[PDB]
């Protein structure tokens, strides 16, 4: 190019060969200013006109708009000046002036032109600026040095140009802040560019979840271009054309066929319609691939710089600053890549997951029934899923192929041929962890059958406590379950082994590729020598080269397993849409309901359920059709709906229409909110059919009657109850006409004549609607005004009741990690982290050795290289590639017998300790958080903890490994940590304070979206009814965005975190490599290559120790809340010293002495002194109200409510002092319920095999249930179903009373055994009872007093206290309450 426009020289690389080295001043003045100044113009108007075409209301003129444009003009002030000096010569001198004054008037041009826009400080001027200070930096340190050497002959110009450049510093520096506007809500749109690039705009969200918990409000709204109403429409566009272009090629087909579904059309359409996020992306992934090959290009040169002493200065600082540099605009466009892609997968699930819904709402029945409610709404839950995972990736099905073979090339300069042995096993290893997965994975599966069975025999102990408790047969189940888990964890052994391999086949992978590669190059050829150069940028290529070619073969599974779902998609989508041809809805015919000699049928090709029915109404009359079942009465409410599909004739209707299904369909929500159904709060109608519907009353004993939890998980209501909710809701809504189905199916007779005369009837609410009654009761027929009786496939009658029907009736805290740690075994936890320790020094001693091989070089090579020499240093190579393999096998290993065992404490506590509880435990806690507690928790600390520990600790040694390594060559680099360790720390202890939070707050968020769509198709046909199908869409819209803005909140949360870490990753490379630069001196050229190759790698790993430490702060819970059980207080112990003699007892004589008890301490007394005295073969009955205390008395005896006050002695011993097992074996009682074991007969009967089979039929035979069990085919071996479900309630307690019978104790206690039996096994009850137990104290306790004459005395409880005892004569003169029940 032109000199003489510059009188000076362009290039003369002389300048570039001394130590002080500085780019020629005409080029410097004359390139360099031509990029910005270039970057400009040539963008300019684009920039323009893509502001003006648009328009937005102009904003106020914030404070920092003055200072970013006044200072543009103090620029363009000393821009015309340095014209004037040049004025008042170089050609050069005096254009570049009158350049930058055109230039820095168009700058304030745009940046007053940003004004009107949202995001005021684009990318465009932004980087102008910063392209403007790196091209301006090199004319910046010229001057300086010119200045300093002495010439002020230029000083003029340099005074000018260095407040130009200052200022532009402090431009970009005010460009970088983003003004606060009015509400903006989501800080995505207004955030300045380089706060929209390293995401300093969530910095608000993530300190504000540091203190206060987060919710769903205080995460900002989604955005305005993926609101989902946006998406739907956009995506339906383009869905609609692929489908009917698609729907054109079947017919070629089928007509091709003749001389299905329509397929492979979905995958096309989203393609369609997001092909700009789509290629923003792949003119992105180059950007941040080229830039991966940069980092170890560079680290040769300063490899090679090292290695000579003779190497300028200059040549190793801009390398590392090139390493610094290069290495951040990798890290910013690869974070704008993810968020750039991971923005592709929620807008691409909710374009589909909203638009199933839309399409749920069409679809013709006659599809609809091929499916089922749990099936469809797993089309959008799990088929619809994967559908994000394959689009977080899909790019990475290239970017992979590029990294390997772009990568491969690379290697293949540096080493050779060889290399191609380093890639194979890289290849070999992919089989080995594929193979291990699967074999894993079926372990895995087989044992989810163990687990099941666990879980199904304890969810049944626990609902079957109490009688658990009364016969101590704990042991029993103890044993039984701890065979079973004992079972399960030989299985669980062998999964944490095959996962060990696969953890130690994989961490060992680098160190292993190394040692193959250096060992083929080195004994192939013996001229071949490692130079450090060849050595440590063929380290970290492997390091770079391992990711994809480790993860290809997973990802083939996603973009396989993508091919299936999607493939349902596209199967239902497709679905032909209903046709409601056959249903016309008009107001203009005068008559209300018409038919038209139509018909229908259930199934397309098949008869037809309605035969040539022509029924004709007006407005206002309450018709009622009857008949048999199948002659279709059901069908033509369900031919008006149009939930059917005609054969010839058309039915059209007037007006609105109600409908009432016979099937109750419930909304979820309150009782309003189902009534209400969309429509404001009318008190007077809201009451007027409350009462009308009976329901006012029904309200009273629910618990939250006016609004409770109705509906799936919150409440069950009687068969008729929902059929009463459903004609409230349409007599509510008041329609114009109403379609009724059977609405006497389940309501009392009173109720259903209630609601018929004050709703239905003419008196009722709807006096003069259409309305039309079918169902198969006779009672109210003369109150309607025709019935229409249904014949087989036609009506019979066409009249009233008395018209023609009445003729004849004759059709009519770090404390947790401790106790987790103590359950491992602190022994083996010392070896387990000394084994690492081991592994991390040889790493380390590996990478030292490597560097005293590359040494040899230097002196070897002209020189030939002994083989005594190479055959060694090879060899010890490999003894290091060993000692790093075998101190991780017999690392990870020892491991697996630490966490395994671990996992065979903690539940062994809770075995022993939740049985030991007392029953105020089990009472006051729902059954349901005990067998959550221990089914997940427990699942969760032997699943997937112990695979996310290992991983902390090999990566956390991982990173001291390279930080000790880094120190070890340059001492000064300890003080640098100090900064960085405190600036990660304090990263670490943000993000996961958060990222915790807003992972709840995702799944909180996500289950409504499922459960609405479930309660939607199963409820589909009364939607349609009524037409309210456009107040779901958009109340599905509102409830799945509501989650968008808690998965995007989450992804760029996860996203801020990369970015301080990657500058964490590159400050730790940087002013590493700058260390190694300033001391050239003592560091050889070798050494600086395991400093700086390994440092290359800290970036990464620096993740991993922190996404781990989310997920290990987080599952530790599980083990959180298992301890909190284990230390729960426990009832006495079992057996104590003091143990009775073996007959004891001996007469069964009971004493009570003012014996006080209460349920809680907490709570008042129940039994208030009870003193009384139980002779031998005493029977007794025990009288009183409900709650007087009858049932604690029970519970007492055996000792389950601790005694408050007095005492009980039985035989003259007090059972206070006697164990209470000892004191239970020797207590038999009938409990009221009589709960049952699943597994064999036998078993419930003897849980420890002490008696015979002989014992066991006799038993049965006094018990009379020996012919049903001679009668089952197992007999004894007979499986009994959950609680019994198979057997009637009278056989378990006949099945109860062979358990008494079989103990023979001397005491025995009767709690209402015979309220809920027929009297024909009551008196068999009473028979064996008074015969078997002649001998025998027996306490009675039932509601039925006639069970209570036989007894000799009977005790009167009321109010805790005993206020009369005697026998029945006696109690019966005398006028007394006990007379009082009696009469």
């Amino acid at each position: 190019m032109l000199e003489k426009f510059c009188n000076s020289t362009f290039w003369n690389s002389s300048f570039l060969d001394s130590p002080e080295a500085d780019l020629p001043l005409c080029f410097e003045q004359t390139v360099l200013v031509w990029i910005p100044l270039g970057y400009l113009w040539l963008l300019a108007p684009w920039q323009l006109l893509h502001v003006y075409k648009s328009r937005t209301k102009r904003s106020s003129t914030t404070k920092l708009y003055l200072a970013k444009q006044v200072f543009v003009g103090f620029l363009l002030i000393l821009a015309a000046i340095e014209l004037a000096l040049v004025l008042t010569v170089p050609a050069v001198r005096y254009t570049n002036p009158s350049l930058y004054l055109g230039t820095w008037l168009l700058v304030l041009l745009i940046q007053y032109s940003r004004q009107w826009c949202v995001q005021k400080n684009s990318w465009f001027l932004s980087l102008f600026w910063i392209l403007s200070i790196l091209c301006g930096t090199f004319q910046f340190q010229t001057l300086i040095r010119t200045l300093l050497q002495g010439d002020n002959s230029n000083l003029a110009y340099s005074c000018l140009f260095f407040i130009s450049y200052g200022f532009q510093i402090l431009i970009l520096i005010f460009s970088a802040f983003s003004e606060n506007n009015e509400s903006s809500n989501n800080p995505s749109s207004i955030a300045s560019f380089l706060s929209s690039i390293t995401y300093s705009w969530y910095d608000s969200i993530i300190l504000k979840g540091y203190k206060r918990p987060l919710t769903l409000e205080d995460v900002w709204e989604v955005d305005e271009e993926m609101k989902t109403k946006t998406l739907v429409s956009k995506f339906e566009t383009h869905m609609k054309r692929e489908l009917q272009k698609a729907r054109r090629a079947l017919q070629r087909r089928q007509e091709k066929s003749s001389q299905d579904v329509p397929k492979s059309w979905l995958m096309k359409a989203l393609f369609k319609t997001f092909y700009m996020v789509l290629l923003k992306s792949f003119l992105l992934k180059l950007v941040n691939d080229i830039f991966t090959f940069v980092s170890p290009q560079l680290l040769k040169l300063l490899i090679s710089f090292a290695s000579d002493r003779d190497t300028y200065l200059w040549i190793g600082y801009l390398c590392a600053i090139l390493l610094f540099t290069a290495a951040l605009i990798q890290s910013f466009c690869l974070q704008c890549y993810f968020q750039l892609c991971f923005k592709l997968g929620v807008k691409v699930r909710t374009a589909i997951m909203a638009s199933v819904y839309k399409k749920a709402l069409t679809l013709s029945n006659l599809a609809r029934k091929e499916y089922t409610v749990g099936e469809t709404v797993n089309l959008m839950s799990v088929d619809a899923q994967k559908l994000m995972d394959v689009t977080n990736f899909m790019h990475m099905l290239w970017s992979s192929v590029l990294q390997i073979v772009l990568s491969i090339f690379f290697l293949w300069r540096e080493l050779g041929p060889s290399v191609l042995a380093g890639v194979g096993v890289m290849v070999l290893v992919i089989p080995i962890n594929a193979i291990l997965s699967t074999k894993s994975k079926t372990i895995q599966v087989k044992n989810m059958k163990n687990k099941d069975k666990r879980l199904k025999i304890m969810n049944e102990i626990l609902s079957g406590i109490k009688i658990l408790k009364y016969f101590a047969w704990e042991p029993s189940f103890r044993d039984q379950v701890q065979n079973l888990r004992k079972k399960e964890l030989k299985n669980l052994l062998a999964f944490s082994q095959l996962q060990c391999v696969v953890i130690f086949v994989f961490q060992l992978t680098p160190v292993l590729v190394s040692v193959v590669t250096f060992s083929v190059y080195v004994l192939v050829d013996s001229n071949n020598i490692l130079d450090a150069q060849k050595a440590f940028t063929s380290i970290t290529l492997f390091n770079i080269l391992r990711f994809p070619l480790s993860m290809l073969p997973m990802m083939i599974s996603s973009m396989l397993q993508a091919s299936v779902s999607t493939e349902r998609l596209e199967k239902y989508l497709g679905g032909d849409d209903l046709d409601t041809s056959a249903i016309r809805h008009d107001c203009n015919f005068d008559k209300a309901m018409q038919f038209s000699e139509a018909s229908f049928t259930w199934e397309h090709d098949s008869e037809a359920t309605v035969r040539d029915v022509n029924l004709d109404i007006m407005a206002g009359q309450l018709v009622a059709v009857i008949g048999p079942v199948g002659s279709g009465k059901s069908s033509l409410i369900s031919a008006m709906l149009g939930e059917m599909e005609n054969v010839h004739g058309h039915i059209t209707i007037k007006g609105t229409t109600a409908y009432v299904p016979q099937q109750s369909w419930i909304q979820n929500g309150t009782i309003k909110d189902n009534i209400l159904f969309g429509t404001e709060f009318n008190e007077k109608r809201y009451q007027q059919v409350l009462e009308a519907c009976a329901l006012l009353p029904d309200l009273e004993m629910l618990p939250g009657g006016d609004l409770a939890e109705i509906g799936e998980k919150g409440i069950n209501l009687s068969g008729g109850q929902k059929q009463r909710i459903s004609l409230a809701r349409a007599t509510y809504q008041n329609l114009d006409i109403y379609l009724l189905d059977d609405p006497l199916s389940a309501v009392d007779a009173h109720v259903g004549k209630h609601i018929f005369n004050k709703v239905l009837g003419p008196n009722g609410l709807l006096k003069g609607k259409t309305r039309l009654l079918v169902t198969h009761s006779m009672h109210f027929l003369p109150q309607v005004d025709e019935i229409v009786v249904l014949g087989n496939g036609t009506i019979v009658e066409k009249g009233s009741y008395s018209a023609l029907l009445a003729k004849k009736g004759e059709f009519a805290k770090f404390s947790i990690y401790l106790e987790y740690l103590q359950a491992i075994g602190l022994f083996s936890i010392f070896f387990i982290i000394l084994a690492f320790v081991m592994n991390s020094v040889a790493f380390i001693g590996s990478n030292l050795w490597l560097s005293a091989w590359t040494s040899d070089s230097k002196i070897f090579n002209s020189t030939d290289y002994p083989a005594s020499q190479r055959d060694m240093r090879v060899g010890v190579y490999g003894a290091l590639g060993l000692a790093q393999g075998i101190f991780v096998f017999i690392a990870h290993f020892w491991s697996a017998f630490g966490f395994v065992h671990a996992s065979n404490i903690l539940h062994k506590q809770l075995l022993n300790n939740i049985l030991r509880a007392p029953m105020r435990f089990f009472d006051t806690t729902p059954t349901g958080r005990i067998v959550n507690r221990f089914a997940g928790d427990i699942s969760t600390v032997d699943d997937t903890l112990p695979q996310s520990l290992r991983s902390w600790i090999t990566c956390f040694l991982g990173i001291i490994s390279t930080l000790v390594m880094i120190c070890m060559a340059t001492p000064v680099f300890t003080i640098i940590v100090i900064p960085l360790g405190i600036i990660y720390v304090s990263v670490q202890m943000f993000y996961v304070s958060t990222s915790r939070q807003l992972r709840r707050l995702d799944s909180v968020t996500r289950s409504p979206i499922y459960s609405h769509f479930s309660e939607t198709v199963s409820g589909l046909p009364v939607i349609r009814a009524f037409e309210h199908q456009q107040r779901f869409l958009k109340h599905n819209e509102v409830r799945i965005d509501t989650n968008q803005k808690c998965v995007f909140s989450w992804i760029t949360s996860n996203r801020w975190l990369a970015i301080r870490l990657e500058l964490v990753g590159n400050l730790t490379v940087f002013f590493s490599a700058l260390m190694m630069v300033i001391y050239r001196d003592t560091l050889s050229g070798d050494t600086v290559g395991f400093v700086l190759s390994n440092a290359l790698n800290i970036t990464q790993t620096l993740n991993w120790l922190v996404r781990m430490t989310s997920e290990i702060e987080t599952n530790i819970v599980a083990v959180e809340r298992i301890t909190e059980y284990t230390k729960v207080e426990n009832e006495a112990p079992w057996v104590t010293d003091k143990r009775p003699p073996p007959d004891w007892p001996s007469k069964g004589k009971i004493q009570f002495n003012n014996y006080q008890v209460r349920y809680r301490p907490e709570l008042d007394l129940v039994l208030r002194g009870i003193t009384c005295d139980i002779g031998s073969m005493e029977k007794i009955g025990v009288v009183g109200r409900t709650g007087a205390g009858k049932s604690s008395l029970t519970n007492c005896l055996f000792r389950i409510l601790e005694a408050a006050g007095g005492q009980i002695i039985i035989d003259g011993v007090d059972i206070a002092s006697i164990g209470l097992h000892d004191l239970r074996e020797k207590l038999t009682i009938i409990p009221q319920d009589p709960i049952l074991f699943s597994g064999s007969l036998r078993m419930n009967l003897d849980p420890f095999n002490n008696y015979s089979d002989e014992e066991i039929w006799k038993a049965l035979e006094l018990a009379h249930l020996k012919s049903f069990v001679a009668s089952l085919q197992l007999g004894l071996s007979h499986e009994v179903t959950e609680a019994g479900g198979n057997l009637s309630i009278g056989q378990r307690q006949l099945l109860c009373l062979g358990r008494a019978l079989l103990r023979k104790s001397k005491i025995l206690v009767l709690d209402e055994a015979t309220a809920a039996v027929d009297l024909e096994t009551d008196n068999l009850i009473q028979t064996t009872i008074q015969n078997e137990f002649a001998h025998c104290t027996v306490i009675t306790i039932a509601h039925r007093l006639h069970t209570i004459m036989d007894s000799d005395k009977v005790m009167v409880l009321d109010n805790g206290k005993i206020i009369e005892c005697g026998s029945p004569e006696e109690l019966l003169q005398i006028p007394g309450p006990f007379y009082f029940m009696a009469k």
